[PDB]
């Protein structure tokens, strides 16, 4: 198995990607204080570990506030917005 | 806030590390197949995020499986054990 440590925005964001049989591709990490765009090819599922993520989706006006523990999924071939507080973990899925 | 990628075992443990106010000093990361001695400063609490640990701990007689979801603790100054059989990815907070 792979385990690649990857770094985005000037080093905002850091994560460790991967591939399981139960999780399919996906990524751990954390992001720090910030506003973030991000774009996906394959659907993505984020899960909020620790902290808490400010979510836009592109398909749905409001933004909404994702704490620990909570659960979405956003759309292929999209962009998505992120804004961040405090240093918040997550993973994600690329379905 | 400081984020910082870090490995270990010759890259077979790898780890963004972090500190926020909700997880106190914490890491995400995974960890592939293979066997790893672990040695802790501070008590730990281990969260499986997705994936599975054997784990040893130095007080208990038994190994116990932990899958996904599943929460353990690790007394302070003090070796614990665990095993990996497909990747796994895994929330430590020092506490």
């Amino acid at each position: 198995s792979m385990l690649q440590s990857n770094e985005y925005f000037s080093g905002k964001v850091k994560s460790i990607g991967f591939s399981s049989s139960s999780t399919g591709r996906a990524s751990v990490g954390v992001m720090v204080e910030g506003e973030y765009t991000f774009s996906t090819a394959e659907p993505e599922e984020m899960t909020v570990i620790s902290g808490a993520l400010n979510v836009l989706l592109p398909d749905a006006t409001d933004w909404q506030v994702y704490e620990a523990g909570s659960v979405f999924n956003v759309p292929g071939h999209s962009e998505f917005h992120l804004q961040v507080a405090e240093p918040t973990s997550y993973l994600c899925r690329y379905l």
